[PDB]
């Protein structure tokens, strides 16, 4: 975390801008240069610019966006900011990674938010898992029916090429669970 550059500029942008002295449209736009004065102010002496434009060019999930001089975080904010969708229909089934121990209480009520404002779901197996494991225990991935999101008046939106995001996934719309405890 305090050795990983793109993990801790995607805390600034999405959760605590506050604590590295960067101020956030209410877009979630941040300028780059108080972005690299708030990480040297906090100890990384050897940031530049240069390193937090490739953060954001070379990501391989599009999590973040550049414009002239600027740069926010697309989804997965818990600071409430508006990030305008891109085109593109969602296909039929999105993955959510989560854990077995969560499970139970998504069988009733639902995929629903922790500290971010919206669900979020994506079109990679891979990245799901990945995602469930930084909740660091034996992971489950969630198939989630998106028509059936649709069909409850749910908009699913894209914010980057594979990640969608929802208010609420109901408990009907979870097509297939699988726990890797049973891999
Ligand atoms: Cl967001
Ligand atoms: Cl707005
Ligand atoms: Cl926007
Ligand atoms: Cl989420």
């Amino acid at each position: 975390m305090r050795v990983r550059l793109s993990k801790t500029l995607a805390g600034i942008l999405r959760h605590h801008p506050g604590r590295y002295g960067v101020r956030l449209t209410r877009e979630g736009w941040a300028r780059v240069s108080e972005v690299v004065e708030g990480l040297r102010k906090a100890g990384w002496s050897w940031v530049e610019e240069w390193h937090i434009v490739g953060v954001a060019l070379h990501d391989p999930k599009g999590r973040y966006e550049l414009r002239n001089g600027e740069i926010r975080a697309r989804y997965g904010h818990s600071i409430p900011v508006n990030v305008e969708p891109l085109p593109g229909e969602p296909p039929p089934i999105l993955y959510h990674g989560t854990t077995e121990e969560a499970l139970p209480l998504i069988m009733e009520r639902g995929i629903m938010r922790g500290r971010r404002l919206k669900v979020h779901l994506t079109s990679s197996l891979e990245d799901a898992v990945s995602t469930g494991r930084r909740h660091g225990n034996l992971v489950a991935v969630l198939l989630v029916d998106v028509e059936c999101l649709r069909r409850r008046g749910l908009k699913v939106e894209r914010m980057s090429k594979t990640v969608y995001t929802v208010d609420w996934v109901p408990p009907e719309c979870i097509a297939e669970v699988r726990r890797e405890s049973l891999g």
